[PDB]
C-alpha cells in the first residue's frame, strides 16, 4: 500500500533503476504523532542503493515511483514496515508511517 501525493516540480522522466545509488532528504512523521527521524538534521543526506533490501519495502517502492527533483508524500501500511513486531522503543507495533521524501540523486 504505497500512496503518492506529489508536490510537482522536477522532471518526471529520470527514474531510478537497478544498480543505482540515490540520495534522499527524507523526513519522518508518525500519524497523529510527532517526528521521529530527519535526515535534514544530521545534514548527511542518506546515500543508499536500490534492490538490496536495505530500506523497508514501503520506502523501497516509493523511491522507484519518483524522479529527480520531485517531492512525494509516502503513506505506508503496517505490514510493509514494522506492524507485526515494531521497532523497539522507537516505533510501536501496528503503526502507520508518514514520510516527506525529496529525491536529489546522481547516477
Amino acid at each position: 500500500g504505497v500512496e503518492i501525493e506529489t508536490i510537482s516540480p522536477g522532471d518526471g522522466r529520470t527514474f531510478p533503476k537497478k544498480g543505482q545509488t540515490c540520495v534522499v532528504h527524507y523526513t519522518g512523521m508518525l500519524q497523529n504523532g510527532k517526528k521521529f527521524d530527519s535526515s535534514r538534521d544530521r545534514n548527511k543526506p542518506f546515500k543508499f542503493r536500490i534492490g538490496k533490501q536495505e530500506v523497508i519495502k514501503g520506502f523501497e517502492e516509493g523511491a522507484a515511483q519518483m524522479s529527480l527533483g520531485q517531492r512525494a508524500k509516502l503513506t505506508c501500511t503496517p505490514d510493509v514496515a514494522y506492524g507485526a513486531t515494531g521497532h523497539p522503543g522507537v516505533i510501536p507495533p501496528n503503526a502507520t508511517l508518514i514520510f516527506d521524501v525529496e529525491l536529489l540523486n546522481l547516477e
